[PDB]
């Protein structure tokens, strides 16, 4: 029992950039049929593995992004990085990162980590740093233990407790405060030399860089899909924005629907900072994943024309 596709998203699903539509009815199995080429017929249960999606989606929220369109869409990012890195990865890392993927915003409710501080929200009592990220992470486990989702169960006991520490340094890294430093570390041992994939600590920084690719992979699609994003993105943002001066707070402009004008040099900066540094050094680290980099620099180009008026 394959799950097969149409012949256009059979082809297409192969791409970096493919985008997974908006018939949601179709994202299980979307999800189901990259697991099967990428891990085997065999990894899951499906009784177990269709249970699982089913509450993985239940518990996203209905947020304009951070929603389980992000979630498959991340999860289809990690997908293509795995096919075109065939002898690179594990059993476990192949089952562990894609239903990391799946998870990683878990329960997600459209504001970042600093507003849940601000907010003084329960959440950031139980955890100081990276409090959505363990909170995505708590809810991965819950999922995981409800009666008939255990997913792993035909595990050994060892390969069980790897897989869940695999998904959990794989969540925890999808934190953007942590990638900064990740990044320089692995820029740094590239460049001396020094980066080993058989050095567990370094393996981890690997896949936490990947982590932070598939995240971001909103950036690496064609320009009228990345364009339409932005949209989802910035009304996120702007809602929190809103509800930082009803804390009293004058949010950063990226929040501030007041300075929605300003988009264009806003992702400019956050291309440049952020999303061409990340795949650059994804691209030096696994060469086949320079498709990314490419259509990054592409999305650049066009922010690029929308200042010069040209769009
Ligand atoms: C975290 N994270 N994750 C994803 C994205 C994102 O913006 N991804 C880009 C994207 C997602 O989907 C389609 N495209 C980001 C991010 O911090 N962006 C950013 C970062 C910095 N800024 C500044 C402004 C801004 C806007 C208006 C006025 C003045 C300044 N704007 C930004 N925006
Ligand atoms: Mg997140
Ligand atoms: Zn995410």
């Amino acid at each position: 029992m394959q799950f097969t596709l149409p012949v256009r998203l059979c082809k297409e699903i192969e791409l970096f950039h493919f985008d997974i539509g908006p018939f949601e009815n179709m994202w299980p199995g979307i999800f189901v049929y990259m697991v099967h080429r990428s891990c085997g017929t065999s990894c899951f249960e499906l009784e177990k593995l269709c249970r699982f999606i089913m509450s993985v989606k239940k518990n996203y929220r209905r947020v304009p992004y951070h929603n389980w369109k992000h979630a498959v869409t991340v999860a289809h990012c990690m997908y293509a990085i795995l096919q075109n890195n065939h002898t690179l990865f594990t059993d476990l890392e192949r089952k562990g990162l894609l239903i990391a993927c799946l998870c990683h915003d878990l329960d997600h409710r459209g504001f970042s980590n600093s507003y849940l501080q601000k907010f003084d929200h329960p959440l950031a009592a139980l955890y100081s740093t990276s409090t959505m990220e363990q909170h995505h992470f708590s809810q991965t486990v819950s999922i995981l233990q409800l009666e008939g989702h255990n997913i792993f169960s035909t595990l050994s006991s060892s390969e069980y407790e790897q897989v869940l520490e695999i998904i959990r340094k794989a969540i925890i890294a999808t934190d953007l405060a942590l990638y900064f430093g990740n990044r320089k570390q692995l820029e740094e041992m590239y460049q001396t030399g020094s980066l080993n994939l058989n050095n567990q600590s370094h393996r981890d920084r690997v896949i936490g860089l990947m982590m932070t690719a598939c995240d971001l992979c909103s950036v690496t699609k064609l320009w009228p899909v990345t364009k339409l994003t932005a949209n989802d993105i910035y009304a996120e943002f702007w809602a929190e924005g809103d509800e930082m001066k009803k804390l009293g707070i004058q949010p950063i402009p990226m929040m501030d629907r007041d300075k929605k004008d300003e988009v264009p040099q806003g992702q400019l900066g956050f291309y440049n900072a952020v999303a061409i540094p990340c795949y650059t050094t994804l691209t030096q680290i696994l060469p086949p994943t320079e498709p990314l980099l490419k259509a990054c620099r592409d999305n650049l180009s066009q922010w690029e024309k929308v200042i010069r008026g040209e769009e």
